[PDB]
């Protein structure tokens, strides 16, 4: 299906019914534009793969895609709302968030509140989940960067283009063979103490001896952190893969139960943070 807007208002479109509005972030994936769709005024993100791209990035794309469109059903993974393909170049229209965690935690220059982590948590791990229950995807790369929220609040992973049946959130088991649960953790507590906790290796092989070497990065005892937090990190930073937990465990624990019922306003937290 190329040729339609489907943001449940199905749209006949092509790719001049878009007004660009600029560039959004930077490599990554692809090149991402902000859009605006002429005939209602909506505004989307589009990705634009070049046909003379590199094939290296252009096999990410449309792997990307593959699992954009086979996770329609998913509310913690960015929407694909249709495609344009022309003769030069191939137009992925997603839906608009606001920015990544990264960027979140740059411009709070801070620790983000546990409240905002906890929902946070809640959507990426039921967003792993659902990508190895219903078709047996490892994400292989969760990090701040690939954590979008929007205006209204909403938490879903974003870039699959090297997913499958960086190097700093990698789990202990794939550099010395659940391993997309180690990197949650390692967002976390980077999130949490808004620092990296590998900031002082200078390459990436460093990073991987601290990774088996040294002791998990633990979240700090004295920030109030809860005691649900403290655990669900713990877990998540175990060492070895045998005694991880797998999912249906993770989903079961009190710092996943508890902010699944729990009511927080992340919208008007992520207001405040974007005007700071
Ligand atoms: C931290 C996020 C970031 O820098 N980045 C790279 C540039 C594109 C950006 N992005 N990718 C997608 I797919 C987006 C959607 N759907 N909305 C907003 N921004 C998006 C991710």
């Amino acid at each position: 299906q190329t040729g339609y807007l489907t943001i449940g208002q199905r749209y006949q479109a092509e790719i001049n019914d878009l007004e660009n509005l600029g560039e959004m972030g930077s490599g990554t994936c692809g090149q991402v534009w902000k859009m605006r769709f002429r005939k209602t005024g909506h505004v989307i993100a589009v990705k634009q793969m070049r046909r003379s791209g590199n094939k290296e990035e252009n096999k990410r794309i449309l792997m990307d895609l593959d699992v954009v469109l086979k996770s329609h059903d998913c509310p913690y993974i960015v929407q694909c709302f249709g495609t344009f393909i022309t003769n030069t170049d191939v137009f992925i229209a997603m839906e608009l968030m606001g920015t990544c965690a990264e960027k979140l935690k740059k411009r709070m220059q801070g620790p983000i509140p546990e409240r905002i982590l906890g929902k946070m948590t809640v959507a990426i791990v039921k967003a792993l989940y659902y990508l190895k229950e219903k078709h047996g995807v490892i994400h292989r790369d969760v990090k701040p960067s690939n954590i979008l929220l929007d205006e209204r609040g909403q938490i879903k992973l974003c870039d699959f283009g090297i997913s499958g049946r960086c190097a700093a959130y990698m789990a202990p088991e794939r550099i010395d063979p659940r391993a997309d649960v180690w990197s949650l953790g390692i967002s976390l507590v980077e999130l949490a103490t808004g620092q990296f906790p590998y900031k002082n290796c200078k390459t990436d092989f460093e990073v991987l001896t601290k990774v088996l070497q040294e002791e998990p990065p633990l979240l700090p005892g004295h920030m109030g952190f809860s005691g649900d937090f403290q655990s669900f990190v713990k877990d998540c930073l175990t060492k070895d893969h045998r005694k991880r937990p797998k999912y249906n465990k993770l989903l079961e624990h009190s710092f996943i139960k508890r902010y699944e019922t729990l009511e927080v306003d992340v919208a008007s937290w992520f207001k405040d943070v974007m005007a700071k």
